[PDB]
């Protein structure tokens, strides 16, 4: 119903009046909250006074944490290479707009960008290729004959895999980031346009590098250094400059110009723990305007009045960029540090840009001439996100409604960057390490002096519940300072852990493992679960037979022999629930191979897989409790199933069902001698079959070689510098609590009076220590059965936002390089 934003400044404050009294959002009031910097700001916030505001890039890293705790919410979106749909999305936001007379995107019946685009308002046309990019020179007014549009859709991948090396695209036609060459064998790492990135190619027996994922990404700002052309020195002569920067807490005033002085030695400066980067920088410097600052003399080139200066705010006249550029201006610093937004061709006769290379270049080439990338702003509030919903609905009804949110005539960057655009809700798992990314929230990490200092003798492992808190306590307790503990909610926040330096180790089961592949995280050691071989636990080296993995199969009756592999469709199956590997991965992933139509709904008849659609073909026959009437519990990812699970699914094929999608062990587990007494009191594994992969049949006993596919163990990964760090604790933690070690009577690694399967699986035997072979990552842990069955040997098919977070961001002028 209201929402209070928070104006740092009085000119905040006028725009932000204005928007009140020009902007009429319905059932949502906006209220503008005063104060004197973005500091004070942002604890109004953290107080309840405010709900949002809008930070820098660089402010969201020390907004996430004390004295205030902020989280971004809702950013400027980019355009990638990645954007599927992009012509449907982008007409369905045009025709949200309370607007006559704008360019509403033209697509055809598949959804894809006509070559020509016009704008019905103005009669000009333009061509136009398959990211909607407009062909340069192609607009035509009204009345001109019109350029004719070609159809420029066809990837680069998919036109190197013609006309021939044979490159490996994903799905959507993009370079897939790791090459592998059949003639010579030999891997490499490509950019996102098929670039091979040096250091990466790797002669065949030896273990290839790990290949990055790459977004394509357009519209970039950078971090700039702009001087005079009056002036002569260069970059490496900084030192004794007067400078002007947009704010001691942003990226393009600040933290990339600290980065890049600490990288080329100019900086003479100890570490964050040792001196403050604001001593090092009032000791660089002679005399400056940063607005922000602790050092008189990084505050005496600035203008504001008494009780404004120097002040994160526009009351200060030579805050922000373009305050930065009036300070240059004025003759009051030799140099500025700005972003690429408040450069101009007007500004092309008497400034000029200086490069870390210690030369200098026109405005322009400001791509080849900067000191970083700077990603966009954005709109934080309290981490607790008690008010996200009613900022997004005022901000979405805002844009549709064309309020004046991104320009004002009080002044420029109020509010908001004016460069913004468009602005887009963040998934709620968004904090700033999924903001600003693995690799540049680490480096915040270490500009702000939090950085973890690794040790090489102690392992911290991460935990998901209370109970794995209890069980560590204890193996804290008594391993001798070699494991701590840190806790966490799920396996991902886990890998979050890990990533963000806070963690070292954690289990995790295969369902978890693609994504952590894809981050860079390495299987340190592996679950070993064959309850018959306790040789490769006894010593080291002996080579396994079999880990003890579980195979997944089709198990059907001997009664009806028309159930094949090749006629499964229409037929009645049944699950263990939705989301199990063995029950609902492999089988569906299979199946939308060999079916082109990928129509799991209507593939099969009235199959059972509790935590389906309770009114589609995939809830049919699945009975829900037997004796409790008063409840509708059918088709329940829960016990409350009579049908879920491993003994649900082999009851749903005992009485209602044709096939079941379970592991090779459940026939054994409810049938022979050892079985329940309700439903399968009579039942022998002698009565039932296992389909393979050929139309035929197989015993049961044949689950080797009659399978489905085989499942990885689950794998104990760690980073890749802790490699090394981790395996040996493991064999020096398990030769002391392991299932046969010398003090089992203290510690039990496999089992816990605190609870069931904590840390590790019960059942496990030992921990097994991975041996790197040369070849994929993604291809050594699953297997190229289990890769190319169900991600199609292909880093494009899943995406989150850690894989998002764990992705580097190519920038290019356009998408036109196909
Ligand atoms: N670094 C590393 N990696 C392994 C390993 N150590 C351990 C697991 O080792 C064990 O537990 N012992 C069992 C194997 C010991 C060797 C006995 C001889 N077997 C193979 O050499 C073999 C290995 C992997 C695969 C695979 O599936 O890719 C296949 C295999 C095929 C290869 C090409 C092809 O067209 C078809 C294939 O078809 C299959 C069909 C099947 O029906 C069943 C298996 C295959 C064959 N843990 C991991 N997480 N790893 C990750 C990947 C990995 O497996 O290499």
């Amino acid at each position: 119903k209201q929402v209070r934003w928070c104006a740092i400044s009085d000119l905040e404050q006028k725009k932000c009046n204005d928007l009140v009294g020009s902007c009429n959002v319905p059932d949502i009031t906006l209220v503008c909250v005063l104060r004197s910097s973005t500091e004070d700001c942002m604890t109004a916030i953290k107080d309840g006074q405010a709900d949002a505001m809008f930070l820098d890039s660089g402010e969201v890293y020390e907004a996430s944490k004390d004295p205030y705790n902020l989280k971004p919410i809702i950013a400027e979106p980019y355009s990638s290479n990645r954007d599927l749909q992009k012509c449907l999305k982008e007409r369905q936001q045009a025709l949200a707009k309370k607007m006559i007379g704008h360019y509403i995107p033209q697509c055809d019946e598949k959804g894809n960008y006509q070559p020509q685009q016009c704008h019905g308002s103005t009669g000009h046309c333009w061509c136009v290729n398959a990211m909607g990019e407009k062909i340069s020179g192609t607009n035509t007014p009204p009345g001109q004959t019109r350029a004719t549009c070609e159809r420029h859709e066809l990837p680069k991948c998919l036109k190197e895999r013609q006309v021939a090396f044979v490159p490996q695209c994903d799905e959507k036609g993009n370079y897939e980031p790791q090459q592998f060459h059949g003639s010579t064998g030999y891997s490499w790492c490509v950019n996102a346009i098929g670039e091979e990135i040096a250091g990466t190619k790797t002669p065949p027996g030896k273990i290839p590098a790990t290949c990055q994922k790459h977004d394509l990404v357009t519209t970039c700002h950078y971090a700039v250094a702009m001087v005079k052309k009056s002036s002569a020195f260069q970059f490496n002569q900084l030192k004794g400059k007067r400078s002007c920067h947009s704010g001691v807490s942003k990226t393009d005033g600040w933290k990339a110009l600290v980065t890049v002085l600490v990288e080329k030695k100019l900086l003479s400066w100890d570490g964050p723990a040792k001196e403050s980067i604001q001593r090092a920088m009032s000791k660089f410097f002679s005399v400056s305007c940063i607005p922000g600052a602790t050092q008189t003399n990084l505050c005496k080139q600035c203008k504001g009045e008494e009780g404004k200066n120097c002040k994160n705010s526009h009351d200060e006249p030579y805050y922000g960029n373009y305050g930065a550029f009036r300070c240059l201006k004025e003759d009051m610093g030799d140099v500025a540090f700005l972003r690429s937004t408040a450069l101009s061709d007007e500004h092309s006769e008497v400034y000029e840009l200086l490069c870390p290379d210690n030369t200098r270049k026109p405005l322009n080439k400001y791509k080849e001439c900067n000191l970083g990338t700077v990603p966009a702003g954005t709109v934080v509030t309290r981490k607790i996100s008690d008010k996200t919903e009613d900022i997004n609905n005022f901000l979405m009804e805002a844009q549709k409604r064309q309020c004046k949110l991104f320009s004002s005539a009080h002044g420029k960057d109020l509010m908001f960057d004016d460069s913004t655009l468009q602005l887009a809700l963040l998934s709620s798992e968004v904090d700033a390490f999924l903001y600003l990314g693995v690799k540049l929230f680490h480096a915040m990490k270490a500009l702000t002096g939090d950085a973890h200092l690794p040790s090489k003798n102690k392992v911290r492992w991460c935990t998901i519940n209370k109970l794995e808190k209890m069980k560590c306590d204890d193996w804290s307790a008594v391993s001798g300072g070699a494991i701590a503990c840190t806790e966490a909610s799920c396996p991902k926040g886990c890998v979050k852990q890990i990533l963000k330096g806070e963690a070292d180790a954690v289990k995790l089961e295969v369902q978890y493992m693609y994504e952590a592949l894809m981050c860079g995280l390495l299987p340190a050691v592996e679950e070993y679960h064959n309850k018959d071989d306790f040789g490769p636990c006894k010593t080291p080296g002996s080579p396994y037979t079999d880990f003890g993995t579980l195979r997944a199969v089709a198990l059907v009756k001997k009664s009806n022999k028309d159930i094949n592999w090749n006629n499964i469709k229409g037929k009645k199956s049944c699950h263990t629930g939705v989301g199990d590997i063995a029950g609902w991965v492999i089988p569906v992933s299979l199946i939308r191979r060999q079916n082109d139509n990928s129509d799991i709904d209507s593939f099969f008849g009235e199959s059972c897989a509790p935590g389906s659609d309770t009114k589609s073909n995939l809830c049919k026959l699945c009975i829900g409790d037997p004796k409790n009437s008063a409840a509708n519990t059918k088709c329940s990812l829960s016990d409350k199933e009579a049908y879920y699970g491993n003994q649900g699914a082999f009851r749903c094929l005992v009485e209602k069902g044709d096939v079941a999608f379970v592991p090779h062990t459940v026939v054994f587990e409810n049938t022979d001698g050892k079985n329940p007494a309700v439903w399968a009191k009579n039942l022998k594994s002698e009565d039932f079959e296992l389909l393979c992969l050929d139309g035929s049949r197989a015993p049961v006993s044949n689950y080797k070689s009659c399978k489905l596919s085989g499942i990885p163990p689950p794998a104990i990964v760690t980073r890749e510098e802790s490699i090394s760090d981790v395996v040996r604790i493991v064999a020096n933690q398990q030769s002391l609590y392991g299932r046969k070690g010398f003090e089992k009577d203290m510690f039990q690694l496999f089992s816990s009076n605190k609870g069931n399967n904590l840390l590790f699986n019960d059942n496990t035997q030992c921990l097994i220590t991975f041996d790197r072979q040369p070849k994929d990552i993604m291809e050594d842990y699953f297997g190229k059965p289990y890769y190319t069955t169900v991600y199609g040997a292909s880093r494009s098919a899943m995406s989150s936002e850690l894989i998002s977070a764990c992705t580097i961001k190519h920038c290019s002028n356009s998408l036109e390089v196909l």
